């Protein structure tokens, strides 16, 4: 009595932030990489916005991190953070998987990514609380609306997850559109401090639940699951982990290491 994925997979396979163990987070070298060549499942997008209003691939809220630039995304034009170098960070933080091809990768926008990988594949898109970047939920449908992604064959199919922390984020958009897949990202230490009627009350948006993988067990995986979760824990980058969680029963992992989970799959 049990729901599993929408893609047809009874494992699917969320690259994190694309080919992010191999190849700079949020690049097209790093989408490419788990689309094309790993074969993953998903490709898993953060999104920020522009000064301009451009929605982007980000993690964090600031370029500091995986740019030669500082500052908030929003404090750059599309323009100005196009001028930005996205793929140096990585050769310096993890030299033997550098390449001189990932020097001056750009950040993407959202409208890119869905171009260039087409209505075939499939996205884990994040949103987040809804006073950081007012809008962004309506911005977001309209991109994928643009991309022939909210057809429903498309919705039903699992082409579109999208995932938030925030509770009223994911309630809009059940709102604005009831027919796509909401996750709900459960923070560490979180999932324990909630009781039946709040997993009900987030059943009524959310079909996936995204907890950290530290936070579960058998008896609370095989607990979502009967409460008719699609359980997707993150980030899952060791073997031994993947095949323990795998066997709980949950139907995927986000993980840096698409190769890695295809693996444990298999063996
Ligand atoms: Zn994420």
């Amino acid at each position: 009595q049990w729901h599993t994925n929408l893609t047809n997979e009874r494992f699917t396979t969320i690259a994190h932030r694309g080919a992010s163990g191999y190849a700079p987070e949020h690049t097209f070298q790093a989408y490419d990489k788990s689309h094309n060549e790993l074969k993953a499942s998903y490709i898993e997008i953060d999104l920020q916005r522009t000064k301009d209003g451009h929605l982007v691939a980000m993690h964090d809220e600031t370029v500091n991190r995986t740019t030669n630039g500082h500052g908030k995304v929003e404090d750059y034009t599309l323009d100005e953070l196009k001028q930005l170098d996205a793929g140096s960070w990585f050769n310096k933080k993890y030299p033997k998987y550098a390449r001189a091809s990932y020097k001056n990768a750009k950040v993407p926008t959202l409208d890119e990514i869905l171009e260039r990988y087409g209505p075939n594949a499939n996205y884990y898109i994040e949103t987040k609380s809804p006073d950081v970047y007012p809008g962004m939920e309506e911005q977001l449908l309209a991109s994928l609306k643009k991309h022939h992604l909210l057809n429903n064959n498309k919705l039903k199919n699992g082409h579109v997850m999208i995932q938030s922390f925030s509770d009223e984020s994911l309630k809009k958009i059940h709102r604005q559109n009831k027919h796509v897949p909401l996750v709900k990202l459960v923070d560490k230490g979180e999932l324990q401090q909630f009781n039946d009627q709040r997993l009900k009350e987030i059943r009524s948006y959310a079909i996936g639940l995204g907890p950290d993988y530290t936070d579960l067990t058998e008896q609370n995986t095989h607990h979502l699951k009967d409460l008719g979760f699609i359980v997707h824990p993150y980030t899952v980058n060791e073997k031994a982990d993947m095949l323990r969680l795998n066997k709980y029963g949950v139907d995927g992992v986000f993980t840096n290491f698409a190769d890695k989970y295809k693996e444990v799959i298999k063996e």
